[PDB]
């Protein structure tokens, strides 16, 4: 029931280092081509006093190009959907955790999202908005305990060159019971194409292709 | 001074969970094509009572295909060479550490290697030789503190399907002073093409291509 063009609707409630915030978002993409884009406005918490970049990767692996020879765990899970939970460890001690429950409403995906970030040093790159972008990545996906795990080593580039390392660990739980895939990879590039002064409005893209 | 075909000569002294061992090895490869193969015989410690797989990734990123648009940190470092140090953390608590100093002797690379593994549960996949192979990987390389770091998430497949997760963290120190590269990746596939009953003799291949 996956369609060539589908839309996205999402809200995130969160808090980073004690500062609460709420973001909502609208966008669309092509599930079979692995491309997507979305617009995101801050509803509460504005202006955010931390790097927006830490949030962007939380903003649905259904939007990945999956070759025929690989089982699409995500596209199979619909219309019932699936959820995922992710830990995010930054080398300077900051931790972020996030869940997203994903449901289908016609042709438009709905994300319910929760986000908690903490232990970011005050003088760190996240608290001082010194991040620039996520470098591209390759996520490693493998089956464990009947669900689907996703691990990836991430790096934010910083002001002056230089990189800020984060490790993502993700678990994907399909609602219904779906066919499980062998070990494979998903390349990612995520970009903020544009934004206003304090990232209250943000336009975000990500293309992703699975392979072996 | 890098040549189309070059040879490898290597010795490793080590110990895993208290059991000492020594391995030597001869092989060759094509630096510019990222392919290599080697033969490895156990000299002391035979037969090894642990998974051979934990060793194989220690057995020279000069053997990677580097496109023109990317700085080859390794190929630049010669004939003086370079060394590297790697931590290897397995999810079941076992840790391995390893260094390799790499020198050129004519057309043949020489590896001096040290290896320490410990804290592997007795009933674990490494102590019970239940590993099958390393899944392919994508290593993320970035510059830090004037040297070159290399991080990669690895998985050993196991008996019965299922996977054993390890995180590699590697630092590469060139001897001389060489040009430093931007963030990039190196895909790896490493295979034991053949071996005798107890892995005393082993034939090992790895192809690797850098990209962006």
């Amino acid at each position: 029931v996956i369609k060539p063009d589908m839309k996205i609707k999402l809200r995130m409630e969160g808090a980073v280092n004690g500062h609460p915030f709420a973001i909502e978002g609208v966008g669309l993409g092509k599930p079979f081509e692995g491309k997507q884009s979305m617009d995101l406005k801050v509803k509460e918490g504005g202006p955010l006093p931390f790097a927006y970049d830490i949030l962007t990767t939380v903003f649905n692996r259904v939007f990945a190009k999956y070759p025929e020879n690989i089982v699409d765990y995500f596209k199979q899970s619909f219309p019932e959907g699936y959820s995922w939970e992710r830990s995010m460890n930054y080398e300077d001690g900051g931790i972020c955790n996030a869940t997203n429950d994903i449901t289908l409403d016609g042709d438009c995906y709905i994300y319910e999202i929760r986000f908690r970030g903490t232990n970011f040093p005050a003088n760190g790159p996240v608290m001082q908005k010194r991040t620039v972008k996520w470098e591209p990545s390759t996520e490693n996906l493998y089956v464990r305990d009947g669900v689907l795990k996703g691990d990836v080593m991430m790096a934010l580039s910083l002001e002056g060159g230089g990189h800020y390392r984060c490790d993502f660990k993700t678990t994907y739980k399909a609602k219904k019971v779906v066919q499980l895939p062998d070990y494979h990879f998903v390349d990612h590039h995520i970009e903020i194409k544009s934004h206003d002064k304090d990232y209250s409005n943000v336009n975000l893209h990500e293309h992703a292709e699975a392979h072996s």
